[PDB]
């Protein structure tokens, strides 16, 4: 019986961990949940699974939830902030963390689960893109098991020796017979529109918060294949790869998530249906399995699998993200912070789709800052490449 | 350092797997060699590996080996004779044993291996279709650790979880995450003509014992897909499986070997070059890896990757020796032993090939034999069968 606690159980990878639980109340336990302003969905989920905790945003929420709460006979405690997440991590009771909270508010309340030792649901991998190093070094030393919740990371993950699975980060590949990681995707046509997207949204699979203006961020950054390269920084840290030991395919059917390439020739690959369920499941039940609800990839109804290198010239990005790897976390960091900026310009039409890699690439060289050394350093490179990349954006759209 | 013992070493798993000794002679010593009477070949191995000990078929080859051997400055001592084979399987310095003699040679050989608690390299895959009881029973016994050379169960076994590797044959799949095992292959267009095998086969990749006649019976075994069949059988003695677990896949061009079916949606595959060295390398360095100087495959230069289920209807015999297991290794054994006699009453053109399904069927029926006990009586079933086949296989030419 696996305790656990979710950061983020109002958006999308949260309400799929919790189906997990659902279909699966004799194998785990939600011992608290983490959210922001959802009183509501937070209820819903309360009521539902008991959680001894619940933890939302700012007090005038805690309130409300602690309120409708109680008029609804729940047991179940409410507390509010930051700090009150990063002890919901550390709990004594708790063996796993699902990590699903993005940006900046992730970061420390991750970091916490880690520090305490916990199994660590990756599922923010854009929190190693800049604290790699930090996250990395702080799991070798409490140990805390990382389990990679993103597709491509979970399929390298499950493909990966039994050596490097129960010590992610710190082993060593050459000496278990990984030759090298195999980074499958596809980008341009980038996968899927936003549009499409949308129009095929069922009733209940939408528990993904709607923000239409970042699907759209998604697929710009995948017809530049600025994700390919934030994945590949980040498989970098996660295995503890080289630029060696790397190798990134172009996978349009999108079902091989990603494979490993061993010694004596063989490659090992795992392969499915798009849900997040399973890569969830996986890392919940390891070392051992569990039912999600998918349903078994069919391959009767597939089409066929192809593969190509990707043309890195029709794509700088991609280049650009694999380059700044090398530079270490205050390039990467600053890669991101400009991405987005330049990203937003572009969707504004005040840029061309062109110059975002012109853009990215000029505010790279502008920029001369230090490796980050905590999670402090890090918000300060990247706001200070959001700037860079501002007071640039502006003097090409003169 | 692992010393092992070879059975079959001037075959072509042999001299396989010896060259992946080559490269790796810091991990890898012979200790002593097995061989019928290949003389010549025998000498070449003992110079250049230095066996504690070599054995052939019969004295007269013992003695020529001997002699050379002798008149040539070689410490390695000779033996002749099954039971020294045997012997040479359950020496106490041997770590691995290669089982790479097929046929009724190769049963009481590889028995002793699996008595002696050896880790056994499966490479003679025919051996379970007949003693597949016996032979995992010992098992179990001796917790000799098997582990599959075939290209699809080493596919297979590579995409299985730890606890089921180090405990094959008798652990438990639902237990383990397992949901089923997806055997593929191809055949009709059986993969490749023996025609066009011949063609392409170099000055050095040769040392598979010619015997075109045989290329022959494999070729027509993969058009009646009796072959898929034989690894069917074959496949649910080695990792356990019940027909409810096992999933037949036709795949064309052969990079995927073989995948396993998990309860969270995830598919767990092995892909490669058909090279025979890296199922080789893989079983010898298991669980670690060595490398066994095949190419790195190129998903550049790959076709297209297509999956069909089997229709049933054109091939009676993979249906046929799925529905034998069920009826015991009598059953088993029977089908193998009819389909040896009508195969090659197909290419002697004494009955049609679509006779072939037709006889195999008619022979299982005339037959009522109980449940082998031993080695012996697994030979008993066998010639009884090929009897009957035989008194058939006439009664039709008429």
């Amino acid at each position: 019986m696996k305790q656990l606690t979710i950061l983020g159980s109002t958006g999308s990878i949260g309400c799929s961990t919790l189906d997990v639980v659902r279909h699966n109340p004799e194998h785990f336990r939600v011992v608290a949940l983490v959210a922001g302003k959802n009183v509501t969905r937070m209820v819903e989920q309360c009521l539902e699974f008991s959680p001894r905790y619940a933890v939302m945003d700012d007090e005038a929420s805690a309130k409300l939830l602690k309120t409708m709460l109680q008029q609804q006979g729940s047991r179940t405690e409410v507390l509010s902030g930051q700090q009150a997440a990063c002890d919901m991590a550390a709990l004594e009771d708790v063996d796993q963390v699902m990590a699903a909270i993005v940006g900046a508010a992730g970061l420390l309340p991750t970091l916490a689960a880690i520090r305490a030792g916990k199994t660590i649901l990756l599922a923010n991998k854009e929190s190693l893109v800049t604290c790699g190093r930090l996250f990395m070094d702080a799991v070798k030393q409490s140990k805390a098991q990382l389990l990679p919740v993103d597709s491509e990371h979970n399929a390298i993950f499950q493909s990966l020796p039994q050596p490097i699975q129960h010590n992610l980060g710190y082993a060593d590949l050459e000496q278990n017979g990984v030759v090298s990681i195999l980074l499958t995707g596809s980008g341009g046509p980038f996968r899927e529109t936003p549009l499409r997207d949308l129009a095929t949204m069922t009733p209940d699979q939408a528990c993904r918060h709607p923000n239409w203006s970042m699907g759209r961020k998604i697929s710009v950054d995948s017809a530049t294949m600025m994700n390919k390269g934030l994945e590949y920084i980040e498989a970098r840290w996660l295995f503890n790869a080289s630029a060696s030991q790397m190798e990134v395919l172009i996978h349009p059917q999108s079902v091989i998530h990603s494979m490993v390439r061993y010694q004596d020739g063989s490659v090992l690959a795992q392969l499915g249906e798009p849900d997040m369920r399973t890569p969830i499941a996986h890392t919940m039940a390891w070392p051992n399995r569990v039912n999600s609800g998918v349903k078994p990839l069919d391959f009767c109804k597939l089409s066929a699998l192809t593969f190509a290198a990707p043309d890195y010239d029709r794509y700088p990005c991609l280049k650009l993200a694999m380059e700044a790897f090398e530079q270490g976390q205050a390039a990467t960091t600053a890669l991101n912070a400009a991405n987005e900026i330049t990203v937003a310009a572009f969707l504004a039409q005040q840029i061309r789709f062109t110059d975002i890699a012109a853009l990215n690439l000029s505010v790279l060289e502008k920029m001369d800052m230090r490796e980050p050394q905590c999670v402090d350093d890090v918000l300060s490179v990247d706001a200070n490449a959001r700037e860079v990349a501002r007071k640039e954006v502006m003097r090409l759209a003169s």
